[PDB]
């Protein structure tokens, strides 16, 4: 029945937990990641573990090195839905330079090159925009500076790292409609995108990560308050009539 939950991860486990490996994988490197970001990913539980209150934590540090670290998690041949109201319970991070996100890449990534294979951006938020989050589509003939991009802003000139707040797609064939807090905020469809290929029908892996720095966030500066964690309460996929 639509509304039903067909999969989840609830992030049970005790404090200092790892993430559960049959789920996540973890990516890693401070090296390819585009846009000029400066964190390298690791898959070590000082960058992702389980709080013990049912929160996986991502959390972005400054190293002794002057590096920072970070974790870039994927379902990538572990779980790929197709359609659904995919939907996360997020904390977001804060501060200058952290650039959080819930987003999805075409299962036949890498395979099928980007944008081709397509990205849907779920949430993606900037340091200096805390009351702001914003959901996009990657493809063909629409990608980066020309992703189909929409803008959710608040609640009530509020800081969207204060608590959890839900970020959701609610995605059928032919059609994406994005929500925060089960409130729409953005929508695009096959008749959205011109005379491009629609790529959204076909399976999807997850992501959560948080970058820290690059050309959109911009860079950590001297009010920039490491470490930063990002609380993820749950990712999940209800049934939506697909
Ligand atoms: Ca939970």
């Amino acid at each position: 029945a639509p509304g039903d939950l067909l999969w989840s991860d609830e992030f049970d486990g005790a404090a200092g937990s790892a993430p559960n490996p049959a789920v996540w994988n973890h990516e890693t490197g401070a090296h390819g990641w585009g846009n000029a970001e400066l964190q390298n990913y690791t898959a070590s539980r000082a960058n992702s573990a389980l709080d013990g209150q049912g929160n996986l934590v991502i959390t972005a540090r400054r190293e002794g090195d002057g590096s920072y670290t970070s974790a870039r998690m994927t379902t990538q041949g572990k779980y790929q839905p197709q359609y659904g109201r995919i939907e996360a319970r997020i904390q977001i991070p804060r501060g200058q330079g952290i650039w959080p996100a819930f987003w999805m890449l075409g299962g036949s990534f890498p395979g099928t090159p980007w944008p081709s294979s397509g990205e849907i951006d779920i949430m993606e938020n900037v340091g200096f925009e805390p009351h702001r989050v914003h959901g996009t589509v990657h493809g063909p003939g629409y990608s980066g500076g020309s992703g189909i991009t929409g803008m959710y802003q608040h609640p009530q000139g509020w800081s969207f790292a204060d608590t959890f707040h839900t970020f959701a797609v609610d995605w059928k064939p032919g059609e994406i409609t994005w929500f925060v807090d089960g409130q729409q905020f953005h929508r695009v469809t096959r008749a959205s995108v011109g005379a491009n290929a629609w790529v959204f029908d076909q399976p999807f892996f997850l992501i959560l990560n948080v970058a820290v720095g690059g050309q959109w966030p911009g860079y950590p500066d001297g009010t920039t308050q490491l470490p930063q964690q990002m609380k993820v309460d749950y990712v999940r996929v209800y049934d939506n009539g697909s």
